[PDB]
């Protein structure tokens, strides 16, 4: 495909570096952004949320695991575990919190926050890794009700998610995106 | 008109990005900066005040609504309301305060702070939206005497306004500007 | 409208400076790129063709008239006429050739090169202004068969036009664009 | 693999943009630069040769086909054919010469120039597409002995190839690279 | 003076580097751009003409003497004379032509080209230094009718001068500027 | 003078923007940095101290008066006074502290801190303007022993001053500089 | 040597400015990074640790002594001593802490933290200079158990060190590096 | 030495990249620019002359050998010889001319052009390598009276050399520099 409307919307909606990282990640997992365009938008959204999350809090509070190649990501995970003494997670997480000393798995869902958190928690099993779910509707849900960041940073993330939703809807792209998850 | 003295003064007085945003806003509302030059200076001044205001306080305390196209501005307004649960304002505001959780309408007047605040408050009706008026004389007036920012940030804004006034006066542009409002 | 597929395609297809100049031109003529999207793509295409044309030939062979505000454009036209002694054109042209000493009116058509050239020539009447028409199919037509530039520069322009056509077609935007002219 | 010596040598030997384009091309064809490192070096070398070749001659003499995604590459090929009237090649070429009006297939071999040219010519069949082979030893071979560029540009390319060879040899990487083709 | 309309027009009309060089030159000669504003515009115009002139022709055809501090300017003059064997001029010139091997004194006048050339030629006496006068009306006059540059470069300079004239006139600044010389 | 050793040392010792501001200030006061080189070094040192001082404390705690043209400097002074209600100083100060609400006059001396403070205090008379003197030996002295900034920022300034002293001494420039004040 | 695998790994592993500073330091001490490659990696690692350390804490808390030429480094040391009154250290340290008012000697070891600290403390004798040792295994050791920085900054440094270790190991470079110290 | 007047003059006289390359070259040959300052100025001058020389002529006419580390320089020399078939020079040259197919050894002397050319020619013996000597007085001398470049490029180089001479003289540095060779 030379180009879809979802792909053009993604390129005009997200920062170029985020788009390139999403393209690299999908191609690394044998996915084509030109064909799997809803997945493309999903990777971009998850990446941007991760970056805004890391931008919340102190200057070097978080180590960003997402947005790297899985080799480098696992290298940084091993280094964090071997210096802090934290259990090596079974699946690759999104961030590491040096303040709370724990890995963070970030989720962005078009369903109910409750469903996706249940899914992620069943996946990781190891309750050591903190979970934080955001929805496009504005709800959020974190392990032990410990939301890690300030209310204002989380509010910025939720506002951004709702803007993305409105933008997709105005282009008649939101319904397929919502049903795709 | 190939150029007026007010337009040249505006271009040498305000930052280029602020000038471009003011030009876009006026042209979006069917106004010509080359002809309506006092309005041009007014849009530039209001924009710069809004930006300095947002620069006061924390890094991401404010969401800037002014300086966008009204479509994007209303999109961001809808997102803020639908994530925070705040009443949708009848008229487009200037900022959103994530700390105090409220929209802000900024005003810059050449009259008395009292007159312009009365006008703006009669306009919005919805007392939910905070009002903050600055004058070129150095006075200020905010809803519930809650001035939102530090004294030093407000002082910077007032100093800038007085510098703009002096600069216009030295070019014999201040009298027409003052009588234009 | 918060966004159409033609608008997103335009933003991903053309350079940002060209997009901004097209937006300024349309808004100056009371047109909205968010609504009149085929016109948006047309202004961007015409602008890019003009810029590539000026980039053909010597370093400072051409004076670019298109892409300015009509006040500045007419100022430069008056200067060119009052220094070279060339007849002031009735309608604003696109370029001035210092080598051949003549104004150039560039056209890009989705119809037949012949039809659009007839239209432009009937418009200007003053045969002093050279006409050069390009089509999306790859044909071209210039006054007195004097094509001004090298074959290779014209070939680059025609290739670019055909790429734009293919890109629009793959997004199902080409048919409405073609029927819009 | 977290990293090989060939990969580190490639990253220190070639420009970053060339490295990124090679990585994209291999991943697009289901190849991993971290594992297939000799192929990695080969893609980087071929890309750099193509870019130097295009930099020979006039400013816009060549249209660069290599270094794009095959969708965009074939789009540009279709545009070139549909504007010039040239036969659509069966396989994607490397460049298009607007001066000589023909597609160019560039080859870089560690064997004898003669062997690789025979292979490429048997591949394309369509004698319309010009062939130009460079070797790491400094020899070259072009269709109809028409070498397209100046002697000095070709000399620059050959010098660069020999420098790459020496650099690989000093790191004991040249023998495996040579036997890999 | 905090600012005049001529000064604001100068700052919006000329490139910032040219403005800074003019300010430095005037202050070096005990002149204040804020007060002597017509002189300010004149220095900016003469500087821009000199730069466009040097930009005509080959890459390193001209050595630019104007726009330096007189110490460095005379140092470069001495070097040019002591390497080429050319007579040291009594007054500082504007350029040196390595092609024609001669110093150039550039003039921009609001009077008749003839008057100003007579004045400059009486000044230098040494007929070795070439003279080239431009007017705001579009006329030009060079020693021995040897105009040094192409017609197209000179045409660009004349067009620019006429644009400056129109811009000043639209702001009612041209009459005082014209009568000031 | 084409150049002294003090001037070359100044250009290699201080940041280029600081050098340009010092040159502008001296030329504005009819001083030549090429001749009055010890004064040149003194202006650069005073400027750098002022900038480091303003960089101490909060982001927008200080309004920088030094390093502007006296017209703009007095304009900003008038604005600060007319918005805060502070007495207009008889002589132009260096900074304004929005936190402590007072103007600051910074001094850098090669004599004893006590002598220079006595001189400055006799000069200003108006005890409203805070005084803060630094020496090249590392001593400091502020009005009412209120040193305004943290100990660490002042320590940075003193270290820088001593480095400047050592650098001048190693070039045999310090003795004349010390005796020049 | 035209290049080793350790040198290529160093160039791809560390920031270019850090690489250049390490090269300058070694060449200043008569060392060749192309030959003494384990020393090259060690200088780069020590430099990066010093820079991360200085980046911990306040904006201007630390004066960086390492990464300068020893002449400038000793000049800054003399200035710090002559302004704070601190004993001049016998050997050049790495940093100065303006908060704790003391020089810091940073060490990075592949042995046990205890051994290297004993060595450094025997070296300096003057107990005035604080010592802080990091290991590639993640341990650390500071004088008087006063670790100067936050736990999170130290954790970042330890994670980086372990990543460097893993990267060297994957290239079979870690064993020789470890045995080289 | 913390700094000499020759070193400060060198840093203010030559471009920073040229200064860094000269520093690297001297330190690579066990020379200290802070002590051997006349040699420092000589390396900078020779480097700048080489760069201006390479900038004469076509875009990629010359391969620059000077300004590299001798390992890379000899690598490029070997590549040039092994692709062109030119005799490997006994001593490292300065440039390679792809047009004339020969290595160039550039010299800059404070003596007579004749003496230094005799010295260089006795050194290389291999008459294959072209010699081109420039003097600070403005004379020049090339093998077989073949001066390779245009008269205007050579004139630019000679003018620059004379400017350097005047600048050194005004600082009383020229006599020691002249007697040092
Ligand atoms: C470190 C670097 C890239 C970072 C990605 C991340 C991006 C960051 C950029 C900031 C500035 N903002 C904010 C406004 C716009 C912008 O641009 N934000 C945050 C918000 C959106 C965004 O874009 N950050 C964080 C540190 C600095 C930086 O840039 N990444 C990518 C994955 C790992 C990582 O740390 N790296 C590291 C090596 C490869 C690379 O690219
Ligand atoms: C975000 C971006 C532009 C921002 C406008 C605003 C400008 C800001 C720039 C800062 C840096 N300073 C300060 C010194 C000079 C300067 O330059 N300030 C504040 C003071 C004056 C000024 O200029 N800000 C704030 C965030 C970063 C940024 O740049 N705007 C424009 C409207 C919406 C918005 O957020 N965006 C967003 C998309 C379009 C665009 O342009
Ligand atoms: C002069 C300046 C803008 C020019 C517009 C035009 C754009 C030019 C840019 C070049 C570089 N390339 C080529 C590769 C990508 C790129 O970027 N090209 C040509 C091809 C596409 C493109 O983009 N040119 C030509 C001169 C330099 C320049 O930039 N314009 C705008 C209208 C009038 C004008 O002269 N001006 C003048 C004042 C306002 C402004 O913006
Ligand atoms: C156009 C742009 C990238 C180009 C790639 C190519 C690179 C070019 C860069 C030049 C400058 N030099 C020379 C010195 C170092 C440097 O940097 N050279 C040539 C030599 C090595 C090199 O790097 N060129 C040529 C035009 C301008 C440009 O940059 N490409 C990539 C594939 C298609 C294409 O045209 N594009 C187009 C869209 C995506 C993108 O990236
Ligand atoms: C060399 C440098 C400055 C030059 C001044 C001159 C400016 C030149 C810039 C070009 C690019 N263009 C063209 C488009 C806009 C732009 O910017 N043009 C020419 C047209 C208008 C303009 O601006 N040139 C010529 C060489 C490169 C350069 O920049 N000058 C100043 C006096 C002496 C000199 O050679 N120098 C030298 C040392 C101090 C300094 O500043
Ligand atoms: C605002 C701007 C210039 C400022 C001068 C001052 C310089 C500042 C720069 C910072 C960054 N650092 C720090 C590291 C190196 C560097 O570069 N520091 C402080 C330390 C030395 C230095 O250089 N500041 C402060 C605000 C941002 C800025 O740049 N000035 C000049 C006089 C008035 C003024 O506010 N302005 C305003 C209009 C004209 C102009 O130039
Ligand atoms: C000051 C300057 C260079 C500094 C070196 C140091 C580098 C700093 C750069 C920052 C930004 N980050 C962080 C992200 C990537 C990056 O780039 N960090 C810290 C982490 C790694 C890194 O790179 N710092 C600190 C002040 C600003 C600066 O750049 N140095 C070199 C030795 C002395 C010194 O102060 N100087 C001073 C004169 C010569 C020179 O080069
Ligand atoms: C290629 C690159 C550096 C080059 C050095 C040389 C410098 C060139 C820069 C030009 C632009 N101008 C001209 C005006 C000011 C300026 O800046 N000129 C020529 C005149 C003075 C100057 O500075 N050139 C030539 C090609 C592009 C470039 O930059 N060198 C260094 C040695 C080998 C080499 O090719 N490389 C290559 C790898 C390392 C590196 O640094
Ligand atoms: C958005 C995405 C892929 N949705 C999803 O299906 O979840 C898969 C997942 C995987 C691991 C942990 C938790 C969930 C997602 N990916 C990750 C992620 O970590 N690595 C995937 C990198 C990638 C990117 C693009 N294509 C394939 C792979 C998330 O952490 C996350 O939250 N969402
Ligand atoms: C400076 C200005 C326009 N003066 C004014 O007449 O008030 C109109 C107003 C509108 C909404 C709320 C409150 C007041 C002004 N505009 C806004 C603003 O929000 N959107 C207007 C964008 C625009 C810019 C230029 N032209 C037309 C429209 C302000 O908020 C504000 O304070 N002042
Ligand atoms: C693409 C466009 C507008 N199509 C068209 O309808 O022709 C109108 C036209 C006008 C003058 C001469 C010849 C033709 C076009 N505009 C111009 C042009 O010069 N100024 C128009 C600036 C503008 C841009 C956007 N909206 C309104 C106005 C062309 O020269 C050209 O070729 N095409
Ligand atoms: C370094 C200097 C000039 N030494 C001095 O003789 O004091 C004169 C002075 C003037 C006003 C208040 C206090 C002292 C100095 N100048 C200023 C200053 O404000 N404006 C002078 C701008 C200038 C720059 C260069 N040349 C002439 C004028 C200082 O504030 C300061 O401390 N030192
Ligand atoms: C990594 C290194 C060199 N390993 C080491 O053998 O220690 C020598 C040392 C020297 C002084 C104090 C403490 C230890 C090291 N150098 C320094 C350092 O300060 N100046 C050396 C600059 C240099 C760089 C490269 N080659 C030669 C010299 C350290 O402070 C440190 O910790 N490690
Ligand atoms: C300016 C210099 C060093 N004067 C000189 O004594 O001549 C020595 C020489 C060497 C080879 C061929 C011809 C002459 C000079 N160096 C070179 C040069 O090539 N490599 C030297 C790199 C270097 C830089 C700094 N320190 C030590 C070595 C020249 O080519 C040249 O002309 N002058
Ligand atoms: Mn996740
Ligand atoms: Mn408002
Ligand atoms: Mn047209
Ligand atoms: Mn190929
Ligand atoms: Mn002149
Ligand atoms: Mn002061
Ligand atoms: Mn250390
Ligand atoms: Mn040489």
């Amino acid at each position: 495909p030379r180009g879809s409307h979802m792909e053009d919307f993604v390129r005009q909606c997200f920062n170029p570096m985020i788009v390139e990282l999403a393209e690299k990640a999908m191609k690394e997992y044998g996915e084509d952004p030109k064909i799997e365009t809803n997945k493309f938008a999903a990777i971009c959204t998850h990446l941007e949320v991760c970056f805004m999350y890391s931008d919340g809090g102190s200057k070097h509070r978080f180590e960003i695991i997402e947005g790297r190649d899985r080799i480098m990501a696992w290298t940084v995970v091993n280094s964090i575990c071997n210096t802090t003494g934290v259990e090596k997670p079974k699946f690759l997480p999104d961030l590491y919190d040096y303040k709370e000393n724990r890995f963070i798995e970030i989720g962005v869902t078009r369903r109910e926050v409750h469903i996706y958190y249940l899914e992620k928690a069943n996946k990781i099993k190891s309750e050591k890794t903190h979970i934080h779910i955001f929805s496009f509707t504005g709800e959020e849900m974190a392990t032990k009700a410990d939301y890690t960041l300030d209310e204002e940073s989380r509010a910025r993330i939720k506002t951004r998610l709702f803007t993305i939703r409105q933008e997709m809807a105005s282009r008649s792209l939101w319904d397929s995106f919502r049903q795709s998850e």
